[PDB]
């Protein structure tokens, strides 16, 4: 009859106040922050690992609708990358990705790996209403995800 | 032409020597770090999380021979829970399971979610050889893993 | 001018890390790998080759100490083998040896070449302080030794 | 434009591959090395200089803990003695000491210059949970200490 | 009485079947792997150690006779190279050469180190019917030598 | 009685015998050897670590002195160096040093980070008569400093 139940969902309780408090938006049993700096695609990622989450991912489409019209106005980095070889994109978190719906996402014409005048190619996408492949070096804010069994 | 490759991959390469220089081996794709301190499975996780890791998964079975040879006569928290509701267990880093073989690693009659003392059930899972249910209060050692793109 | 090199030094640099990060231990010009399963003698060449090694030979006796030291209580195959005759052994590597320094590494009376039960003579070598040659087919643990033009 | 930074990025790169090969562990600035054998504190002070380091110090106690952890059930030299007046201990690489602090990493009742059979007096610090002056001709292992400007 | 010789004969028997019916011809001791498709030469090393061999050395002069005549018209990769150090050059596979006899197996001009279009120096060598060092990054087929103690 | 001292000493009075007959001059506490050769900076350093030293630091004005008039008419590497991030000087002992302090001792306009014709910055320090940044890789000689309870 001793429940520390109660403390248990208490703990997790009050693991969501830091995140909200620290203005993370809860959607869809994900946790979201939308940064108010901006830093290179490495740096961001060093910040989503520090608070324990990672860039941002796509599950879904509406989950990509969540995030347009959160940034739209707005450039955002993401958690996706072509580096390790240029042909192949994954993401940093682990979902693996269905290139099948993964089109239509990028913009009407994208991925273009161009090259920049720094002698960069393009191997981190941002998000403004679609996706664009980008040189990573380049410092724009982000959005970090976490996971959560809460809801 | 001026191709900052040799800059690129020199950034990666760093950050693998930061893990091996922390004792993080490597193992199939990812990095795996087995802790020198005993913690209970949130301050586990907790680290973890500092570091930009979740603890280990087990997307194979082959994965698991990897941790059990290297925690043979130990036993350390991993990232699986049936915290949020009783019946459903869960990985915390997001992959998802059951069946998904999700059997024959556990003891022959496990999970038991038996009632401890002081005073909880047991919702969290640690390894010796095959895994079991445990109180999540307890402090036990724990294992870490990492994604790269590195190989 | 065009100095690839770097490439080239990126290159090898990588591939050292790929062995420490799999616990390859560097000692004197060479890497070594002390397994964490055991295996017959065969099943361990397999897999020394597999990873383009082969069973530590000792073309030094400081070698020998850093193996012993290393494996210090435990038994661990090595690269010797008297099979093809049983008479003349020879390291797997391609190592001529000297019986003439390789004696005093064997034990006070060694090799006996002792009939085990199962029928079976003794072939090949293992270490624990000093070198015993013993059944193949026995599931001991061992060291592979690989070559580099690194330091 | 032309630069070679790289080139001395390579070079210290190269550095620490060389010492994580060799079993050198990073922790908070520094790396480490735990030895295999064990002999006299000057002869383990010789090797500590040989390879660039010095034994063991604490500039901190988080530390210490990462020492103890590491040497937990387990006698390690470090680079403590009172050998030139037999008050004063002093680190051998440099490091000034004496706080107030530099208290409780001792015994309940250390150090004691305790008078050994061999005629000889404790001028030397060893470590197992806490410190202990010991017989500086004791064959212990130890811990060497080295400084970089690498994280 | 109970031979279990017949089996490590068989053993050995059959290892020997698989080498030859992948086409691994023998010669005076070792097998010889000579290649159908054409790769760098750290790319054919990788696939001479995965198939636990190395490129080929000569440890003799009618060895050189077997390959050259056997790829007579041919360019074939060996397990020379002086990348480490410009000047010194060694065999991959572990055999020291006395550099004394060696002569003769060079061009009427060779070694000579020429500066490719692409900024990369000579130091991988290859077989028409003499050495000659190449540039490392040429795509060229390969020979791999293996030992045995077969006859 | 059995009083091992005169040992103790005997081996502290052969080590600093071994010091000054390979000419290391003795000033306030420290050992310091002139290097009769002139090397780079890293491999000046490698050398010192050799010998069980660094290069020379200054914690007073007065040792500079010593320093100074011993080097008179010479150009001398010592232990500062801004690798790491341009920015921040350190010491390669360990040395903090007194950021507030240091002026004086640097030339009327110094340090200055001159870009070389072989596309170097200056990370490195040498004195003549006050210091000055230099290429690391420009072979200058140089002054190791060793620390002693011996006085
Ligand atoms: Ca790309
Ligand atoms: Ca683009
Ligand atoms: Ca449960
Ligand atoms: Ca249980
Ligand atoms: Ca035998
Ligand atoms: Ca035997
Ligand atoms: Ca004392
Ligand atoms: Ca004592
Ligand atoms: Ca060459
Ligand atoms: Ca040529
Ligand atoms: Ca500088
Ligand atoms: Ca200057």
């Amino acid at each position: 009859e001793a429940v520390a139940a109660q403390k248990q969902e208490q703990k997790t309780q009050n693991q969501v106040l830091q995140l909200i408090a620290q203005n993370w938006k809860y959607f869809n049993g994900n946790f979201y922050y939308f940064s108010r700096d901006k830093k290179p695609w490495r740096e961001a990622e060093k910040f989503c690992t520090s608070q324990g989450a990672h860039l941002a991912s796509v599950t879904s489409q509406e989950e990509q609708a969540f995030l347009v019209q959160t940034t739209s106005s707005g450039d955002h980095w993401i958690g996706l990358t072509d580096q390790g070889t240029e042909g192949i994109w994954r993401w940093v978190d682990g979902t693996p990705f269905n290139n099948a719906q993964s089109k239509g996402f990028w913009g009407k014409n994208q991925p273009d790996n161009w090259r920049h005048r720094n002698g960069e190619r393009e191997d981190c996408v941002h998000v403004r209403q679609q996706w664009n492949d980008m040189a990573c070096g380049s410092s724009y804010p982000w959005v970090c995800k976490k996971s959560t069994g809460w809801s």
